[PDB]
């Protein structure tokens, strides 16, 4: 594009969440401009159990965005 670095500001980690009547997640929605540069799309917590690092910054976010309880 413009320089040979490693790469800007690669997505996010979690950009929205689906919860169920149970309080509890069920779906996520992931963002990626950076990437396709259009549409994002959505997977559910159990194929998380990789995304350990991005699970993480969504967590530490789970606290600033919106700021409720659950």
């Amino acid at each position: 594009i413009s320089s040979p670095k490693q790469e800007e500001y690669e997505v996010e980690r979690i950009v929205d969440e689906k919860l169920d009547r149970n309080g509890a997640v069920k779906l996520y929605r992931i963002r990626w401009l950076n990437y396709s540069s259009r549409s994002d799309t959505w997977e559910p917590p159990e194929n998380l159990s990789g995304c350990s690092a991005v699970l993480a910054e969504w967590k530490r976010r789970k606290r600033r965005l919106k700021g409720s309880n659950s």
